[PDB]
């Protein structure tokens, strides 16, 4: 019997379909390949340094999750076992965009799993209520979201914890920021729009910037304070079990609005593969099974994933139907994939993501200008490339 331990950070919500549960079925079809998966116990950003630190002890699993944002940052610490054979019999299996993030240099390290393209939430009854439309440009955004201001309900978050995928995914849907020596520019009209949105909106008091995973972003939802805000695909069921009931029936989902210079593309947040690390004994079968995982649509959507495969449609879970208004929300969510743009991730963007977090936490408390979370994503993007004796221009 060939043993195979996979370590995912998937939510594993009440409600949703277990991973023990998904790998359960393949167990009792494979008896030969035997795996055992278990969900990462610590907050998602530890997860890279748990898996550096398994790769020196030799306690390291076959496959781990690992974000594309994660794929440079684990490739350059020498975590991957090349598999471009294994996975060039999966690849047609797989949207060509996000397998191509597991790939660095023509050699292929796992198999995609999921996407995370920005959208929009919002409450669409409470917009009806409020005689508001979901604004189309930037300038309509800063006036219609002062108007619910005005009546106490918030169009738009600016979540300091999640500076990192926010922050780059409003500004990267319309531009890299990095370009492979590493060109670094975060400061694009890109960054330049989100800055000047953003700092429009805290500055007239008219985005609730509560942390996105404190309980307050929870009780801002629950209250009905919280009726429209940015959000990758993957929070939907996430944001459901948030919401406490509120907004059941009344929610939808439409595509992040031209508010960024971006017209009708979004940016990434988020979104994974599965690797097979270094060390693996048994990397054929590992991505056999991981093939196999990865293709278990209904299972996978359950847990909030915009599948990678393209053996089956995602459709909406009823549960999600339910609590937006009816609506096909993984329809917009698959739209929002097709529209996302290109984003490569330096080595290091993690250094960068804590940077970030830090600056945009004073953003929020006036003590900075959200401008100044860019400029802190251009000095720690070349510092943690220099430090990893790269070559960088700016
Ligand atoms: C990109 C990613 O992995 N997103 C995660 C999300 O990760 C952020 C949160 O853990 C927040 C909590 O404060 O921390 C962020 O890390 C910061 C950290 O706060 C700082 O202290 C540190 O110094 O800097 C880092 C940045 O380097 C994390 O980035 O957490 C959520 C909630 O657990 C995850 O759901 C999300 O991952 C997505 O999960 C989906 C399943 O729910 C999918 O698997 C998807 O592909 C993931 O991207």
């Amino acid at each position: 019997v060939v043993n195979i331990t996979y370590m995912h950070r998937l939510p594993d919500s009440k409600g949703m379909t277990l991973v023990n549960d998904i790998v359960a079925k393949w167990n009792k079809e494979h008896p030969n390949i035997q795996v055992k998966a278990t969900k990462f116990d610590g907050n998602a950003s530890e997860m890279i340094k748990k898996l550096e630190t398994d790769v020196k002890a030799g306690n390291a699993p076959d496959l781990a999750q690992v974000g594309y944002a994660e794929v440079p940052e684990v490739f350059t610490k020498g975590l991957l076992q090349d598999v471009t054979d294994e996975a060039a019999k999966y690849k047609d299996d797989f949207a060509s965009a996000p397998f191509a993030l597991m790939q660095v240099d023509g050699k292929t390290y796992g198999l995609p799993q999921d996407t995370g393209p920005l959208a929009y939430f919002y409450n669409a009854a409470e917009f009806e209520k409020l005689g508001i439309t979901v604004p189309k440009t930037a300038d309509e955004l800063i006036e219609t979201a002062k108007k619910t201001a005005a009546q106490g309900k918030y169009i738009m978050t600016f979540q300091p914890d999640e500076a990192m995928m926010m922050m780059s995914g409003q500004a990267g849907a319309s531009g890299p920021w990095y370009k492979v020596s590493w060109v670094v520019n975060t400061q694009t009209k890109g960054s330049k729009a989100v800055a000047d949105v953003y700092q429009q909106l805290i500055d007239n008091k008219a985005a609730l910037t509560n942390p996105r995973w404190d309980a307050s972003f929870d009780n801002s939802i629950q209250s009905g304070q919280l009726i429209g805000t940015v959000a990758a695909a993957w929070e939907a069921p996430l944001f459901i079990d948030s919401a406490g009931g509120t907004g059941a029936g009344e929610w939808k989902v439409t595509q992040l609005g031209d508010w960024f210079g971006n017209g009708t593309k979004t940016g990434s947040d988020g979104g994974s593969g599965v690797a097979v690390l270094k060390g693996s004994k048994h990397p054929a079968e590992a991505m056999e099974f991981l093939d196999w995982f990865n293709t278990q649509v209904d299972d996978l959507v359950s847990q909030g994933l915009v599948v990678a495969a393209t053996t089956a449609d995602a459709k909406t879970p009823q549960k999600w139907s339910d609590y937006f208004s009816g609506q096909d929300v993984m329809a917009e969510f698959k739209t929002a994939n097709d529209n996302m743009g290109d984003f490569t991730y330096m080595p290091g963007f993690s250094a960068v993501g804590a940077a970030m977090k830090q600056t945009a936490a004073k953003a929020a408390d006036g003590s900075a200008k959200v401008s100044d979370v860019f400029d802190t994503a251009q000095k720690t993007s070349v510092d943690t490339l220099k430090n990893l004796g790269l070559s960088v221009k700016e």
